[PDB]
């Protein structure tokens, strides 16, 4: 219909996943050389086989993948060939899938694939819809030529984690920080075990490490939470205490499918996405969200809360002309939720989408919910209250201004919410997703969240996950939470 | 008038200047000792302390400099030169009254004043309405005990420049070193240092000059961004006009203890800043009110041809429609023409925030905006500084501005000064002291043609900011005028 935003033909193009991300698992000697420790084989099997979910039996619907060179495949004892419970992807210029099957002594057909190519070719195959998102983690298991390719671009930028066992008994060398070979990645240890002793009868000495690429973007957030606790002003309102500072700014890359969902505490993505779509549709009835099991508006849509605003005539969960209402119908007269507001008010989102397509250098491509005429008719004044877009080199960037920032729960939710908005607007306009800039006004931690924030500040952030689209829609307003999926999200535990 | 904002009777309090700023002039030996016969150094001293900065006009009681000196330095000045001529002479003494100093002369009663106290007491005097703004620069000329007071808090935070002459020829002049406790957070750096010079004194004495200034990290933030836009911004051309740009940035400026962040590496048109800001706060929309004060910044956007190009064929010339201040004091009101009676129409966001600040300063919704999509097409030009939010802590008011399009050459310094002035005014309206300005930038750009003079500006090391004082006050916020306030100690570099 005429009021919706039609997606262009290029809709899938700038979000298509080029290479699937992966982790590396390697054992080396004390000099880093890669040429019988059962505890290491126990760790290898568990780390490469188990899914992150509670009690999930690996199957073609949901399992890990192991990627290896043809010589590593040859050297697996035939008892464990193919590695059971994993997809086995084997790199070879010589051997087809059929030849690998012919080397066994039909059970295994869905679990073995040959790739005539290197690790990059294997990551390109694993990014296709038959394997993403069904493969949960891709593990690269060598050998030396495959590790070399994993540790240089373009593959190295998709390496989430390196699991290295060192055993006191061609070198595996992680690029050093600041060096050309590192390509701007700063490798750091998340964990390193004590020196351990094998029960193998030889008293073999070994230790494990897990390295991860330093995530300076989530570090920004961490630094700000640490500063608010160490130096923020205490205020009490009802008497709820907060610690606060005023004025800050963070930036996050959305390029090549990255999604900045924080890793040091899990973000409720399903909630982020349902809510953002609800904003984009211009919705105002919060029951639409609570009926999908997203309860973030229940406190502010209650009879009691609405009455406390003077909104006595609103039905329960009708929030008035909040948010998406102003995005799609700024200044329209509001009566009740779900009336026909087609063509009323200013549709700021449609207008920006049209400008992005025809004049992407325009400096007025902004939208707002802060409408002081409508403020008193809203359950709450918007907190994320405007955003502005910018284009460079065919990439779309967005800056968000947020007046009141709960660092514990609101801010990580809003980062994700605006990352997703930017990605969707780039898909609507022929552009690739660029950077998200988040400006913060009053940035606060509730005083009862101080000890848990301190516990969270103990954690070293991990690589962010990625966003892919399983399918597309003819109109921007018809997107659904099931159309897209977050892959490679590995947050720390609660 | 019921629609205006009445100033509280604390209006003058949070803005009264406590101590007047000053600069220091000293001669030392190669060891830093202060104990000479170098006529070029006397000439320097005489010219620096006597001359005014604009027109080289005769100093008089309406406009001159001051010299501040301890009693023994006064005793040491040769009677041909006592008191110094063309300067107000301020003498620190627990023992000598002004009359006792007059008695020790062999016309001068308005040019000599004794202060029973130290440098801090002299700077409090010099801050009073009889001496600020009429004294253009205050110079501290020693001796040891007065220099030691100049170089520690509280006086050192008011020290704008140290002019040291060193001469190859007891007590030591030592400027606190960077990062030390004695430095109190200030980083002294050389703006200039001469080559080694030889005196025409009969002895070929060797000497040289330095001028030291307190590093101004706030203005450096701006210059760093200008440098980054030129070295790394994206080139774009619009009608063919070129810019270099980046997206998303943020700067912060202290407004504390009368400081005013008017940039020093290129002079800002303060009078135009002030006139326009007051014009916004009154809710005005006629640009002729400004061009009739010689502030022409809206002339291009208010022309007949320009209005016609936006479709605004029924608006008389210079009527901008419901821009800026009109949304600040009348958000959402229907606009007909400039100067109609809009009282009580639309939302008065400035009034509302003033009442919230007085009663619930912790509120997190004290924001105003001019970005009104319904009214955008009636405006001559959508606002560029479009919203601001206030925050209070420790009795201090801070403000953050959001600006969508940021011309770093001319616009940005102008709007830093604009929102610094707004914040100071709103603090005076609400019983608060001015705190900090936070400036958030969207599309931040340098026009292609300004690259070379921006690069000439980046050669300059920023100097300490000036200060804002209020000569008088008003009953209503809307009645303030540019002549009610004065910028003092502004010493920008040349064009
Ligand atoms: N400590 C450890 O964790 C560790 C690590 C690595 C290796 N190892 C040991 O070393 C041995 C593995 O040897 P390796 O490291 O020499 O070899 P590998 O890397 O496992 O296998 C190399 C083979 O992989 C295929 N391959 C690699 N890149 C390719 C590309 N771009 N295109 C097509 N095919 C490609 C080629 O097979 P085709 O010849 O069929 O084309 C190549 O000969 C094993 O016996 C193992 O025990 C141990
Ligand atoms: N090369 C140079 O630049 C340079 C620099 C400094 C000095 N000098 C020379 O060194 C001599 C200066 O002597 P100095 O440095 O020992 O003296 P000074 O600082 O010039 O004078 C000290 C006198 O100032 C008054 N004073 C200072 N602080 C005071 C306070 N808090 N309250 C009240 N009164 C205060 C007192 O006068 P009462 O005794 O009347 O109470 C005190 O005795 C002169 O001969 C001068 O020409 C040269
Ligand atoms: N960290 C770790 N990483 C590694 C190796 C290691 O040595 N340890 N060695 C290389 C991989 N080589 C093999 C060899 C044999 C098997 C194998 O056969 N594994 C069975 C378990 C067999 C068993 O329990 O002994 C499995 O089910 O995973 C797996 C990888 C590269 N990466
Ligand atoms: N840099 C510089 N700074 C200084 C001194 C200096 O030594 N040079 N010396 C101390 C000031 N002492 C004096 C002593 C005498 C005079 C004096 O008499 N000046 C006449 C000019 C005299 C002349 O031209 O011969 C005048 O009108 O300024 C000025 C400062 C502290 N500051
Ligand atoms: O998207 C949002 C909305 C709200 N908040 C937080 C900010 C405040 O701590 C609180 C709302 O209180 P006020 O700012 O409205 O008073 O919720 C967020 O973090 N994110
Ligand atoms: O307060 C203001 C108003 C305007 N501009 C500059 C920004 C742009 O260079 C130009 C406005 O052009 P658009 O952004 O509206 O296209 O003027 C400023 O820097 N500050």
């Amino acid at each position: 219909s005429l009021f919706k935003i039609r997606m262009p033909e290029t809709v899938a193009e700038g979000t298509r996943l080029a290479l699937r991300a992966f982790s590396l698992v390697v054992a080396v000697d004390e000099h880093g050389g890669i040429g019988n420790v059962p505890e290491d084989m126990k760790f290898f099997r568990d780390l490469t086989t188990k899914l992150r979910g509670k009690n999930v039996k690996p199957s073609p619907a949901k399992r890990n993948a192991v990627v290896m060179g043809r010589k590593t495949w040859d050297s697996i004892p035939p008892k464990f060939r193919p590695l059971p419970g994993r997809l086995n992807v084997v790199l070879s210029s010589t051997l087809t899938t059929q030849h690998l099957l012919d080397g066994l002594p039909n059970l295994h057909a869905d679990s073995i694939v040959a790739v005539n190519g290197g690790l990059e070719q294997a990551l390109r195959l694993l990014a296709s819809p038959n394997y993403t998102p069904s493969i949960e983690t891709v593990y690269c298991i060598g050998g030396g030529s495959v590790y070399a390719e994993a540790l240089r671009p373009p593959c190295v930028h998709l390496l989430q984690a390196i699991y290295r066992t060192t055993i006191r008994a061609v070198f595996f060398r992680v690029p050093e920080s600041g060096t050309e070979a590192a390509a701007g990645i700063e490798w750091q240890r998340e964990t390193i075990s004590e020196e351990l002793t094998s029960a193998n009868g030889n008293e073999t000495k070994y230790y494990f490490e897990k390295l991860i690429p330093r995530n300076r973007e989530e570090e920004q957030y961490l630094s700000l939470v640490d500063r608010i606790i160490r130096e923020g002003n205490v205020k009490h309102d009802t008497g709820v205490g907060t610690l606060s500072i005023f004025g800050a700014q963070m930036r996050f890359s959305l390029r090549n499918n990255r999604l900045p969902l924080l890793t040091t505490k899990r973000v409720f993505w399903r909630g982020v996405c349902e809510e953002l779509l609800w904003f984009l549709r211009g919705e105002t009835y919060a029951k639409k969200l609570s009926d999908k099991g997203v309860h973030i508006w229940d406190d502010n849509g209650s009879r009691a809360f609405l009455d406390s605003r003077g909104l006595t005539e609103y039905e329960e969960m009708d929030l008035g002309p909040v948010y998406g209402f102003q995005w799609r119908h700024f200044g329209a007269a509001y009566t009740h939720h779900d009336a026909n507001y087609d063509g009323q008010g200013v549709d700021q989102i449609k207008a920006i989408v049209e400008t992005l397509k025809t004049n992407p250098d325009d400096r007025r491509m902004l939208f707002t919910a802060w409408n002081p005429s409508a403020l008193p008719r809203m359950a709450l004044p918007p907190c994320h209250l405007l955003a502005q877009f910018y284009v460079s080199n065919g990439e779309l960037s967005c800056m968000l201004y947020q007046r009141s920032c709960d660092m514990g729960l609101g801010v990580p939710f809003n980062i994700a919410s605006y990352a997703l908005l930017t990605i969707l607007i780039a898909k609507a306009t022929g552009l690739r997703p660029g950077e998200l800039v988040h400006t913060l006004g009053d940035a606060h931690v509730y005083s009862n969240h101080v000890e848990p924030c301190n516990e969270q500040l103990k954690r070293v952030p991990r690589a962010f996950p990625y966003l892919v689209f399983r399918r597309e829609r003819e109109f921007l307003e018809d997107y659904e939470e099931g159309d897209m999926e977050v892959i490679d999200y590995a947050p720390y535990p609660p």
